């Protein structure tokens, strides 16, 4: 007394099918895109390649498998295993992904100096067919034992008319729930995803510390100034310009051409210390006046460029951490209806159409991340003007 089957088969097939067309078409342009734009072709976006690669590969594979499993045709049980498995190894290599692209930024941050010798291209490659190595392996455990294979359902496998070793392939009949609450999501996905987060938190942290020291070294020097403008003793020009030396020894701790400017900050300081040194007070203030020249042509260029790649690697990592969140949000409603499946035997069972609508979600995320990269960055939003009007 239920409508046919292939009423709502026909919707979810739909669906499927216009979200493979969107996820194939949006990372095959990001892909395109890291092609053509040298300015695209560094270390993070080797992984964001990675990541669209698997989203590709989602639309062209998972996709078609995840229609296929949802007739719960007769099949042999391990190679309903791999239907049911596969999409576990393509989000097992975003996660890995993701956690890369994050690990790479707080690098950038942390240490930007030695950030070119230590993250290289070729690294970054190794690192990636690593990870997909271990995807595989993650995400087609149950084909190693760890599946309900030899548990098979036969009331269904013999109303199907199923034969012999094959079983109706469906998910939570091969798939065991405690491989997908405990080890797939606790262990392979809501781990490392905390782990991101973590990290993201520390480069804004990072990014927040040393704006504040660029701030505190930048009042430092005019606050000093002032002290020595209306001094009295030659001791307090001196100990205002010996904190000012610390200062500036520490700010800098086209490229020479901010060398040659704190060259010339620390030698008029240099000037000022040894007239002070003298006892010559009203000489070492006017010495010490001639910072500010120095500091209006020089320092503050420093300041505000140093202050504005700063503000970028924030904006970056913003937009960066918003893909991560967006992961979470399409793969925790599946995530948690299984534990709700797996910890709460007395609860009803979600229905059907709660279930695919948390299926369909999930692949949402495959059509996300270029749109993400077309908004919030612009060296990906203009090569894909130049991809599409040419
Ligand atoms: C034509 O079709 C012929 C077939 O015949 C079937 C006969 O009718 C079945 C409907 O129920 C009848 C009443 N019986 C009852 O027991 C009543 O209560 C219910 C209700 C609904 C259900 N669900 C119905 C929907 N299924 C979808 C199968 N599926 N596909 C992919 C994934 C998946 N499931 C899970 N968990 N994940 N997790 C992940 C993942 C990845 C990363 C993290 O997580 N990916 C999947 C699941 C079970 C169960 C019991
Ligand atoms: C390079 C790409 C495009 C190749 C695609 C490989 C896919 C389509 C192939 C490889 C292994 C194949 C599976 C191997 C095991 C059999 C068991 C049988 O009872 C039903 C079909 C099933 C489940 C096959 C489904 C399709 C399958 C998953
Ligand atoms: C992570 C963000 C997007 C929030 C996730 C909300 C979803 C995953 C939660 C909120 C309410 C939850 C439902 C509340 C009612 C129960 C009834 C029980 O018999 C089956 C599980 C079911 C149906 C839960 C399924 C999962 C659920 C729908
Ligand atoms: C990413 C953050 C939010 C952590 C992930 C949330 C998960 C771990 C939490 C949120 C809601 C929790 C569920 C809330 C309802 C209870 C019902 C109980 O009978 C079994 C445990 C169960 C089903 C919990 C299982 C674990 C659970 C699904
Ligand atoms: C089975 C599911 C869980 C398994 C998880 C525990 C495995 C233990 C450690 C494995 C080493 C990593 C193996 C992957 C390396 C593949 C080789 C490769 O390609 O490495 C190229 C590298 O750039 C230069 O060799
Ligand atoms: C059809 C294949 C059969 C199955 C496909 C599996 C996933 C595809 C794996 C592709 C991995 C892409 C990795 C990548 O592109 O990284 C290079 C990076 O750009 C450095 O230059
Ligand atoms: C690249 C395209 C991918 C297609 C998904 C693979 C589809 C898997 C096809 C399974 C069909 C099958 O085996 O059906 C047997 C049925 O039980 C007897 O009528
Ligand atoms: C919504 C779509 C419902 C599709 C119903 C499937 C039957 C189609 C065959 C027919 O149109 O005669
Ligand atoms: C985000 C986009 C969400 C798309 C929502 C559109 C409808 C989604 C799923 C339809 C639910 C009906 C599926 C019927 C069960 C499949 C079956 O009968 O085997
Ligand atoms: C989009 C292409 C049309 C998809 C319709 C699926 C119907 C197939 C079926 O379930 O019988
Ligand atoms: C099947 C996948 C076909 C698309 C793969 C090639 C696109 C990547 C690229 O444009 O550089
Ligand atoms: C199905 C298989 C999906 C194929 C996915 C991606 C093709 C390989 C990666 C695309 C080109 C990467 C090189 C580059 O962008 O510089
Ligand atoms: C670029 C190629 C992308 C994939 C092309 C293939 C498109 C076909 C999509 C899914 C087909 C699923 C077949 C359904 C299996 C039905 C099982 C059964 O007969 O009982
Ligand atoms: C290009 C692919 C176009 C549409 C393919 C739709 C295939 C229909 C799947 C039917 C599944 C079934 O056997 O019930
Ligand atoms: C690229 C090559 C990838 C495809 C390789 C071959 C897939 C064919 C395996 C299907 C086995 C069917 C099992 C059975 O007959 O019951
Ligand atoms: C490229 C990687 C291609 C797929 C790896 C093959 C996974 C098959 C595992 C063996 C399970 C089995 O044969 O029963
Ligand atoms: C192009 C990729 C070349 C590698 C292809 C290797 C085999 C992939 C399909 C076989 C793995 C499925 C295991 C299920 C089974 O064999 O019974
Ligand atoms: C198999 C060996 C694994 C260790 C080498 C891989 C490097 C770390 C990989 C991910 C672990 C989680 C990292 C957590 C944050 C690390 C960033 C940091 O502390 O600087
Ligand atoms: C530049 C790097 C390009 C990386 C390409 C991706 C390579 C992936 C290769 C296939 C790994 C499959 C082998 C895993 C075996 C264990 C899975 C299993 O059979 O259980
Ligand atoms: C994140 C990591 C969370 C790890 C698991 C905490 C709860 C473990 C479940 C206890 C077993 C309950 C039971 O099934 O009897
Ligand atoms: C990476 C390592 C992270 C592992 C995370 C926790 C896994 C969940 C542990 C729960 C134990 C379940 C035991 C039980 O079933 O009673
Ligand atoms: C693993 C991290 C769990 C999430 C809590 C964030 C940790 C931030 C680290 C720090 O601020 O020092
Ligand atoms: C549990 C949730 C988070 C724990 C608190 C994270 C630490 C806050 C930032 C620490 C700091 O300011 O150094
Ligand atoms: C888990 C929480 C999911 C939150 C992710 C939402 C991203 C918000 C970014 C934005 O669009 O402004
Ligand atoms: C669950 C962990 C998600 C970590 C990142 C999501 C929140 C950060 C954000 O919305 O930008
Ligand atoms: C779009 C929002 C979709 C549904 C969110 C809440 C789902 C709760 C389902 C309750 C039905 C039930 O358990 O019987
Ligand atoms: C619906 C699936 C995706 C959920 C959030 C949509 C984000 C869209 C966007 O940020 O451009
Ligand atoms: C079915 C696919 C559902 C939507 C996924 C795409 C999310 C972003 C699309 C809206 C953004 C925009 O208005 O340009």
């Amino acid at each position: 007394d239920g409508a046919p089957p292939i009423m709502g088969s026909s919707v979810y097939i739909t669906v499927e099918l216009a979200i493979a067309v969107l996820a194939i078409l949006g990372n095959v342009l990001v892909c395109w895109a890291v092609w053509l734009n040298s300015n695209l072709q560094n270390v993070t976006n080797y992984f964001v390649v990675s990541l669209a690669a698997a989203d590709i590969a989602v639309g062209v594979l998972a996709i078609p498998f995840a229609i296929t499993i949802s007739t719960g045709f007769c099949a042999a049980c391990h190679g309903c295993l791999f239907i049911a498995c596969f999409v576990l190894v393509l989000t097992q290599s975003k996660i890995f992904s993701l956690l890369a692209i994050a690990i790479d930024r707080y690098i950038a941050i942390r240490i930007p100096l030695r950030y070119n010798g230590l993250v290289t291209g070729t690294r970054a490659k190794g690192i990636i067919a690593i990870c997909w190595v271990l995807s595989f392996a993650i995400g087609l455990t149950p084909m190693l034992g760890w599946n309900n294979c030899g548990q098979p359902k036969e009331g269904k496998n013999h109303s199907q008319g199923c034969g012999e070793g094959q079983v109706a392939c469906l998910f939570e009949d091969v798939v065991p729930m405690n491989y997908m609450v405990y080890f797939n999501f606790f262990a392979c996905v809501l781990v490392p995803l905390l782990l991101m987060l973590g990290v993201y938190l520390r480069i804004f942290l990072a990014a927040r510390r040393q704006l504040a020291d660029l701030e505190d070294n930048w009042e430092t020097l005019n606050d000093n100034l002032k002290v020595i403008e209306k001094a009295d003793n030659a001791a307090q020009v001196k100990d205002a310009l010996t904190k000012m030396r610390a200062a500036a020894l520490d700010a800098q701790k086209e490229m020479k051409d901010f060398r040659h400017g704190f060259d010339i900050l620390v030698g008029q300081i240099d000037d000022a210390l040894k007239l002070a040194n003298e006892g010559k007070v009203k000489e070492a203030q006017a010495a010490a006046e001639q910072l500010k020249t120095t500091r209006n042509a020089y320092i503050q260029k420093y300041l505000e460029r140093a202050r504005s790649t700063l503000q970028k690697e924030v904006h970056a990592a913003k937009s960066l951490a918003i893909i991560v969140g967006l992961f979470a949000l399409c793969w925790l409603p599946l995530h948690i209806i299984n534990c709700f499946t797996f910890f709460c035997p007395d609860c009803s069972h979600a229905p059907l159409w709660l279930m695919y609508l948390a299926i369909v979600l999930s692949h949402t995320n495959s059509v996300v991340n270029p749109f993400i990269y077309a908004y919030r960055i612009r060296e990906f939003r203009q090569t894909f003007r130049k991809i599409i009007r040419s």
